[PDB]
């Protein structure tokens, strides 16, 4: 179907990733390959975000709006200088449109 | 003042049953982790439209007379230990993980 986003986005598997900042705001190391119970795999994100740089369909003469990257959180071994340990870390997910009033 | 076009409700959830694979197939999702002898729920951040239209209809702030909205869930993938029938594998699976706004070009 002929179906828009109101906001633009560009999704990617990342696959280089090499630092993150976790759910409690610390900045990680992000490590290349995972063993778990003798396998070995690869940490991949699927990250989608807004492409560079107001919102698509607006009733314009009311609202000013912009498109911004909002997130998720996802498990991934990690290190943060101390402790080796699987942490949830901030991965961008999307592009969503915020509105505020003309005036 | 900033106002959502779509609202959205996050949430932890650790008691996934059914999941969508990258494939395309349904697999069930195992509520806990071992991984090299350390045990975890298996959560997921997970978001939900809260109302398909928080305006009238369709979405907010909204050009109507000349589109047709609706607020949906997109989703991201997360490898998430489950069991496909009797096989039990780390497999990438479907999360949403945000509300947007989609807009349609109104009939003619
Ligand atoms: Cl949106």
């Amino acid at each position: 179907r002929g179906e828009f986003s109101v906001c633009d986005s560009v999704s990617v598997w990342v696959a280089d990733k090499t630092t993150a900042t976790d759910i409690k705001g610390k900045e990680v190391m992000v490590l290349g390959e995972v063993n778990i119970n003798n396998s070995v795999f690869k940490q991949y994100f699927f990250e989608t975000k807004c492409r560079d740089p107001g919102c698509r369909g607006i009733d314009s003469k009311h609202w000013n709006s912009y498109c911004t990257t909002t997130h998720t959180f996802v498990k991934a071994l990690t290190m943060d200088g101390k402790q080796a340990a699987w942490r949830f870390i901030r991965i961008d997910t999307a592009c969503v449109c915020v509105l505020s009033k003309k005036a």
